[PDB]
């Protein structure tokens, strides 16, 4: 009702104001400085009106925040840009048209309208993306990725070691190219050890701190709630000998893994003299058997995720097996909370009764994203930057299903108390606003005051920090979130795509919180979120991919709410729309995606030759030989 | 009807005896030995009871036959082994269930039965082809593709021509492997010329033998039916003067092409010192732009189809969508000859107004062959081995509308004079014993007979020759025929599929049909036939893609079958057939596929090393040099 979306948007947008004004406070205090500012600290850089910040958030064009913030964080932010460039005309036209038989010939021209000016800005989206990637690659710093190849599931052999048999395979099929190689270990004890002595370590210190503040008794029981019921007496000598107890057990392991040949898995990294060659290896067959000597780009050292390199290979097919199962389940009794929020969604009562569906919705996914990570880790992918890839993805079907699919289906069958689709739509359509007013707008404000690092950096000063620079583990701003950003934006892309032609009204919404993040997350990429790895961008046809499928499920309900009319022959035209959709989709394909897959010879070759021109005397293999081995042995 | 069966069957029968008795007696009379066994004197082995030949066809195991006929051949041939591997269980089965609730609960497992057993003898099938082709390859003679790239779209350059293009840049980005090169020419018009010169040739040679025989006037009208109306009064003196002025086009057109740059294409064959860089090449991008510096293997020397070669690359789409649409118009419109043959289809002369409509139907698609090939000639594809594969598959599909589907609905529509399908389909199946009586038992029987080639034979022993060796070219066998061989036998694949959970009547006459033709289509392929180009059975995995393509519709139509019970259910259960086939279509594809798609760089060292120590002095580059230039120009 107006009355209840007159009243939320009260809410959410005084919410926003006020975030706003103590964020404008809070970052103005220097004792929280290496919170707001933690880059700039990071890049040695710096040391020790309200909304002005939002005008300074506009300065540092694309060339200097890719350099400054990296790649990735540029084409991230360049998707909430691309929603304006869709939906502002087409909220303008809908607007035009179904704001004041021919309805449903409207609505059939609407459908094409959109299509075709959405394919438009995908395609040029697309390529302008692609061009950038190849010259921030050209222009790139020497990285040892560039020259290593992971090789999986090298097969076994009764006398050859794994090392054996990767130096001669390599000396044979890539002569004069192969330069050395690093054998894959299975330490994953052994770091698990060490990082726990690491956490028993920063509790030791606490103690030792409290206890020199105030010269007394402790009583903790491990955990207070539900520990281990005994006192930690000492607690600076049960840590001690907690410490003492762990440290022996590292020195034995770490000499029982080192001499052990069953510590080695079948994988090596293998690097070579130039890029040609990794470029080469990188994308041929090796040898007759397609499922051995298996050969992809290495991760670059901090992306190589440690603990999938001990998963066999040929394990990995059943992992995933049965991670697709779980996610059924996951999504399957996920309609409990759905069934309840759309329950309570049904005078100053009524319209916050009418309100907090939003905020229920919103706190039931927000654990959501660990789920997701987590079983994107069972699964094997061996690199930071796939599996933040993999669980975005599955976030994103878990919102089409759940939260627009069975809202929709939930919503009907309360207010029903054959297609009943026809009203469910734009019936439902009150509760996506908002929705959108709650995880969006307020959202989004709310997240530039970055609470959650703020305390615990403040934390962490008055109680674990003891001298300098340890105050650098205290700034920790973490990384922009593509695994959380990206899922929540497509849904509204689907949204807008669904109602555009139905409910106008939706449109709005969607076009200032597209403006709002923007702007809050330009400024943000600017001074926090230090990347933890540097893909060129390689999750772009993803987000294309998935756009693309917003197109062809809006096409397809059109279809579904059309195909009441008495002779609606509808069909003979709208069939066009999801066949040139998927046309439109491989032609795109096939004619830009290259250019995020495979690494074109020439390339390598004009790179080798002017660093070899620039840096005549390079030590290559010293660089290489020690990269990749892994960070707990030193 | 029984009895049309009966007459229809018999009549099959006997023209298959008597074919054989003609042929057993044709074959022993010495004037006619280069026609049938035009082999081996192609290969320099031979010069100068009535079935005793189907016994001796079963000598020369597998890999005799493959050194002698080569490994396309035995691969095709194994096709028909193939079928009865499949059919002859399942014919078993369904009689021995079909033949003396539960029909609908023993329709759905049998389903599940033939599925399976199919699958896993394709699988097995599959398997074994691709160990045969690695090595078979491994062990293959030196031939110019090992170590020739085809470079397409070479972009163009104001100053530099394509071979300085070309060069150049091969020799930065594959230093050192980079051999040599050739430019693509344009010479069409030459070789148009050339061969009309030929012919003109052959028809003085005609006229000067005729006369010198009989020396007396002639009158020939060009043509006789439509020709000019003129005498060709001395008709050698006329040919002579076409001929020599069709001799002064050719001096003039070869000095005009070689020296005239808009002849050449921007395209080049490409050589290199190993089989290893060639393989590299083979499989790797080459710069930015994805539809530019393209590569792929060079057909052989008398693979490449010259004509196609004049075709730019980039009008390539449109000339294969314009195809696309024509296919509809040819499919389209043989519906009339297919109403007509349904139509004749309705007490010795009704049994052959029921024989009858088989050969119609036959006579009718006799030039479908032709009509693939020449749209296929018009879609470049610059290489015999695929314009015979993509005629093939067109020729499949028309089969499946035109001869399956198209059969069964006219049939309905006269029979007649919502599940109609219901009866449609076990109804025809009359229909189709009769026709693979007819163009299965009876056509292959005939086929042994090779009249077509005899008489040509013949009379150009009698007409135009006029010296030795120049039967060479009156013995001509042709190929195989993959082209037609192949979509034929795919129709019956299909037809034993679809009937098998309905009428077990049809199979008995598919096992016959498959033995037959491997006996006749081995013993030819021993004694003729002999290969135009030797592909490493490439064409396997198309085999494969269709039989699975069967088994989906066959699983399909079953569901439309059974879904007429009240309360069948019968979807939660059929559903999975299509779902798992198609499962196992994608693991087959992943697993074995390579080994006919990409060359493994471990094979190219072996391979190479090999060579280098077995003959230590090759002059590669002589060897190569003169590859791939043009029948035209010598």
């Amino acid at each position: 009702t107006l009355q209840d979306i007159g009243v939320s948007a009260g809410i959410n947008i005084l919410s926003a104001f006020v975030f706003f004004i103590i964020f404008a406070v809070l970052r103005l205090q220097p004792f929280n400085d290496r919170v707001y500012f933690s880059k700039w600290y990071l890049k040695g850089l710096r040391s020790s009106k309200f909304l002005n910040w939002m005008p300074e958030a506009l300065k540092m064009p694309e060339p200097e925040l890719i350099d400054h913030a990296g790649l990735d964080s540029v084409v991230y932010l360049r998707i909430y840009w691309l929603g304006l460039k869709i939906f502002t005309p087409i909220a303008v036209l809908a607007w035009a048209v179904l704001v004041p038989s021919m309805r449903f010939w409207t609505h059939i021209v609407m459908a094409y309208a959109f299509t075709i000016w959405t394919c438009y800005v995908l395609m040029k989206e697309y390529e302008t993306i692609a061009n950038m990637r190849l010259q921030f690659v050209a222009s790139e710093a020497r990285r040892p990725d560039q020259f290593t190849v992971l090789v999986r599931n090298v097969p076994p052999d009764a006398d050859e070691s794994v090392s054996e048999l990767v130096e001669h395979f390599f000396l044979v099929n890539h002569p004069d190219h192969y330069l050395t190689h690093q054998v894959v270990c299975n330490a994953n004890k052994l770091a698990d050890l060490v990082k726990k002595k690491k956490k028993l370590q920063n509790w030791l210190d606490y103690y030792q701190l409290k206890y020199a503040r105030n010269n007394s008794q402790r009583i903790m029981v491990k955990l207070g709630f539900l520990g281990l019921w005994g006192q930690k007496v000492d607690a600076i000598e049960h840590y001690i000998a907690e410490i003492d107890k762990i440290s022996k057990e590292i020195s034995k392991e770490r000499e029982e893994v080192v001499n052990d040949p069953k510590a080695i898995m079948p994988a090596a990294f293998v690097s070579f003299k130039t890029r040609w060659a990794a470029a080469v290896c990188a994308q041929t067959q090796q040898t007759r058997n397609p499922t051995q000597w298996l050969t992809e780009w290495a991760p670059e050292p901090r992306d190589v995720f440690w603990s999938n390199l001990a998963i066999p290979y040929v394990s990995l097919t059943v992992r995933r097996l049965i991670m697709h199962v779980a996610f059924f389940f996951l999504t399957f009794f996920f309609i409990v909370p759905i069934a309840f929020v759309q329950s309570l969604a049904t005078f100053m009562k009524s319209v916050i009764q009418g309100f907090l569906p939003g905020i229920a919705l919103k706190l039931f996914l927000a654990f959501l994203p660990s789920i997701l990570m987590i079983m994107s880790k069972f699964e094997g992918f061996t690199s930071i930057s796939s599996l933040e890839r993999r669980a975005a993805f599955r976030y994103y079907i878990f919102n089409l299903v759940n939260v627009f699919l069975a809202s929709v289906i939930a919503g009907a069958a309360f207010e029903q108390l054959p297609k009943t689709i026809g009203v469910a739509i734009p019936m439902k359509a009150t509760f996506f606003i908002t929705y959108i007013m709650v995880d969006g707008w307020a959202g989004v404000a709310g997240e530039i005051l970055m609470l959650k690092p703020l305390i615990m950096f403040h934390l962490k000063n008055a109680f674990l920090v003891k001298t300098d620079k340890d105050r650098e583990e205290a700034m920790d701003p973490g990384s922009i979130g593509f695994n959380t950003g990206e899922p929540r934006i497509q849904l509204y892309f689907l949204l807008g795509l669904v109602y555009a032609p139905v409910t106008p009204m939706l449109l709005p919404f969607i076009l200032v919180f597209f403006a709002l993040a923007y702007i809050v997350y330009r400024h943000q990429i600017i001074n926090v979120y230090n990347q933890e790895y540097e893909s060129a961008a390689a999750f772009w046809p993803d987000v294309h991919g998935r756009v693309i499928a917003a197109l062809v499920i809006s096409q397809l309900l059109l279809m579904g709410l059309l195909g009441t009319k008495h002779a609606a022959l509808a069909a003979p035209f709208l069939i066009a729309l999801p066949v040139l959709t998927i046309g439109f989709h491989h032609f795109c394909k096939g004619r830009y995606e290259p250019a995020f897959i495979r690494y074109p010879l020439q390339e390598a070759m004009m790179k080798d030759t002017l660093e070899t021109a620039r840096e005549p005397n390079l030590n290559l293999k010293g660089y290489l030989q020690n990269a990749y081995v892994h960070p707990v042995f030193k």
